[PDB]
């Protein structure tokens, strides 16, 4: 395409370059971060969840939509491949650690599945600043407090509606009403990852195919520990929590974390002690640390 | 010189609200009955009577040993948990104050005791705990409210809280003189309420009589902000003996930031946290 496209990088790519891509272009792609077997076992875990008949009670998001609406909340609690493998991907966290360098500690606000079936229209262009509305008022220069991480679980094509990203649009004052051709396509294979900076204007593609195969995507939101996690993993059984690594525990809110100075004490604590100490939390990788 | 306006506990909320935008702070006179003040004080006395613990202390270890401090009083002081935390007047103020941001809860509630011979605090804005606040524009929906409970009297001598009126409209804290501020002189049972961005400081105790100034600070934040103190390790029995309002304040229920957040926050399995937990409450139908 005539317009400059989304840079696609190998898993082992340089971190300074990814970080500078995020500030200049606002987005980039990692190629084959997740092995195909990982991707497929994740998909089967999700298949199980979606196969579950609709429950009797209230569902806060689902009840707002038609019954054909496909959605799996907080995948870490029901998809071990995500909890144990995807969530603690070292490349992802290296990016996060560079990205959140000014704001301090980050954790996982949400990780959920979205399936877009044939005949569904594109999303309107938007900035991912609705969940925590205060973000709408954050100046561009301020230390970023949220990172969008997008996992294609089916192929992302021009036809089925690969994610549309407008490069450099995070420097815009408002989203406005940009035309579709201002954006480029995040065409990907399962195992690739799209990483999108805060304030970058984007939109879901919408599935124009007619063969029945639906587009499947898991969206993960990594936020500053200043921001309340949309999904709370506090009801995870202790056995499951302790089977995770320390990084895993920190991501899911089971540990005291640290916003950058001038916060010098930290956050998410109790009795002036670390939450994991009060809980006496064990971890799969705590003898080695 | 313009002073801190003192309002009756039953005063109109619309006036309190207009004060918070105009002066940036105000005082409620005698909000807490004497029995409340005294039982709260006795509960805190119990807590401070516990010997210095052996392990790490995240805040206490950052300051001198003479620094007196009791964290997350709601878990150890029933008077605060059952009476003070859910004060209807406080929440009338909050619901007006946080209308643009949506739901609010309790980030921290702790005791500080300032002994004789201690210097004044430097002037500051209470935006260090959540640094992102430092970049929030003046016009943006406020996301934090400082609520200050004097448990001993606040006098000129013992170091009543120094508040600079209208300073929330300043671009920077700068280096203001002490004589730019007015004094939050109060009796136990009064409440000092301070807007976000209002420059202020602890007074510093000029007395030599030994009575240390005692204050409980409660920070009510938008549910967008992660609570500094997490009350997730409270026993279920303690949680379920509380009112719904109390549970919402201590992070045990799903909450709702203002639109365009339309689902809410602090939820799980696409359900309300309290439903998944099947949480009972003292005043729930
Ligand atoms: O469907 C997509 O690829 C993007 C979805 C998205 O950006 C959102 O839901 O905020
Ligand atoms: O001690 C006081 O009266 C006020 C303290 C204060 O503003 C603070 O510690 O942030
Ligand atoms: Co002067
Ligand atoms: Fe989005
Ligand atoms: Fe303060």
């Amino acid at each position: 395409d005539s317009k400059p496209q989304l840079q696609r990088l190998a898993a082992d790519a340089d971190v300074d370059r990814m970080c500078r891509l995020l500030e200049e272009d606002g987005a980039f792609i990692l190629k084959g971060l997740l092995p195909f077997d990982v991707v497929e076992s994740f998909n089967r875990e999700l298949d199980v969840q979606m196969a579950i008949p609709p429950p009797k009670g209230e569902r806060l998001l689902a009840d707002k939509y038609p019954p054909h609406f496909k959605y799996v909340p907080n995948v870490a609690t029901t998809c071990p491949t995500f909890r144990n493998t995807v969530l603690i991907n070292p490349v992802i966290h290296a990016i996060c650690e560079a990205y959140f360098q000014r704001t301090g500690d980050y954790w996982l606000s949400a990780a959920f599945l979205r399936e877009i079936e044939s005949g569904m229209p594109a999303q309107p262009f938007h900035r991912d600043d609705a969940t925590h509305p205060l973000m709408h008022y954050q100046p561009l220069e301020a230390p970023p407090v949220s990172l969008s991480v997008i996992f294609p679980l089916t192929e992302f094509t021009e036809e089925n509606g690969a994610t549309e990203v407008i490069l450099g649009s995070h420097r815009w004052t408002e989203v406005g009403t940009p035309e579709r051709d201002q954006a480029v396509l995040a065409t990907m294979d399962p195992g690739d990852v799209l990483i999108v900076r805060q304030r970058v204007v984007h939109a879901g593609g919408g599935n124009r195919t007619t063969a029945g195969k639906p587009r499947r995507v898991v969206l993960a939101y990594f936020n500053s520990v200043q921001l309340t996690p949309f999904e709370t993993y506090r009801t995870m059984p202790r056995e499951m929590v302790e089977s995770m690594t320390v990084l895993g525990q920190r991501m899911l809110g089971w540990r005291t974390m640290k916003p950058s100075d001038p916060n010098i004490v930290g956050i998410n604590l109790i009795d002036d002690k670390r939450l994991e100490n009060v809980l006496q939390l064990k971890a799969a990788d705590s003898p080695a640390l």
